[PDB]
């Protein structure tokens, strides 16, 4: 029933990385504003229970005065004070990432004059999870692709956990494919029917619990390794060309005693072994002995 911002800056002990700042308690950085009436609505690209996302072109956007394509989050018109606090949030903390090639980056924002609107990257292609699941063989793409999203998703993720950012919903559902094919993550939330998706379950909450590491599950505890397991779990989406995780299974007791016990899903049909290597050490039960998302990335890349 809440929305629901699932990016989070945490405290940094260890690490190349050191967090100074909590985002959400400044800003809003104005040198983001954009002209509300710049802007013209399009088709509906997705919406749910708190608000839509709508496709858009911008008129003289960046530094360079060009116009092109984008998306624009928005909350109902009916949205309560607490959500609008966490659409600004959300703002704050994308401004707060800067950008990079392999996530949906912030482009600007109209907060005045109006409803708060965030202007996001367009991506030509859509969801990856789509994506895949059109490219099935009997029962276009090709083994040197999967390979490359791989890579193009543990990159966005070596980023957002440079910063000390876990994202806490990673799944192929939350990477898009933009020009070139290149893979952006993200969070989609806002233009998803959570309700009435059975990947979400109940709790608090709306919880990915498939995606979730054990110890998010049964302590409740969210670090960057944490993001590590359901990066493995995304990996078995691709290789498997978008299979519902733990196909046929259930999530109740069972399943939470299955996972916590050490059950693992099987290698999927089109990983190669060394791919399902990686699955493997992202699903170690001890946090700690899980790789790092730079280890994967320099994993990936001697694997091409
Ligand atoms: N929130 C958000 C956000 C940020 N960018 C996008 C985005 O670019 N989305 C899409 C762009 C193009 C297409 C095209 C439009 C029709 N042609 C096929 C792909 C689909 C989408 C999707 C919207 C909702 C989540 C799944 C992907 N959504």
């Amino acid at each position: 029933p809440k929305y629901q911002v699932r990016w989070k800056i945490i405290e940094s002990y260890e690490g190349n990385s050191y967090t100074f700042i909590d985002p959400t308690q400044l800003p809003y950085n104005e040198k983001w504003e954009f002209p509300r009436n710049n802007l013209q609505f399009g088709k509906t690209l997705g919406a749910g229970a708190f608000g839509k996302v709508v496709e858009a072109t911008a008129f003289g956007l960046g530094k360079e005065d060009a116009v092109l394509k984008v998306a624009v989050k928005m909350l109902k018109s009916t949205a309560h004070a607490d959500e609008k606090e966490a659409l600004m949030s959300e703002l704050k903390i994308m401004s707060h990432l800067g950008q990079h090639e392999n996530i949906v980056n912030l482009l600007g924002a109209c907060t005045h004059g109006g409803p708060v609107l965030v202007i996001t990257e367009y991506c030509c292609y859509g969801d990856l999870l789509n994506f895949l699941r059109r490219k099935r063989p009997p029962g276009q793409l090709s083994s040197r692709d999967l390979l490359h999203f791989s890579s193009q998703v543990a990159q966005g993720m070596a980023f957002l956990a440079s910063k000390n950012c876990i994202h806490r919903d990673v799944a192929a559902r939350n990477v898009l494919l933009t020009n070139g094919h290149v893979a952006k993550i993200g969070d989609f939330g806002l233009a998803r029917d959570i309700m009435n998706d059975s990947n979400y379950i109940v709790k608090g909450a709306r919880l990915p619990v498939k995606w979730m590491a054990p110890e998010s599950i049964f302590d409740c505890v969210y670090t960057v390794q944490s993001d590590v397991w359901s990066y493995g779990i995304l990996l078995w989406e691709i290789f498997s060309l978008g299979l519902n995780p733990y196909p046929g299974i259930l999530v109740n007791s069972k399943f939470y005693k299955l996972v916590k016990d050490g059950y693992q899903m099987a290698q999927p049909a089109f990983a190669p072994k060394n791919i399902y290597s990686i699955m493997q050490a992202c699903w170690a039960l001890e946090p700690t002995h899980r790789p790092t998302f730079q280890q994967i990335c320099s994993f990936l890349q001697e694997q091409a």
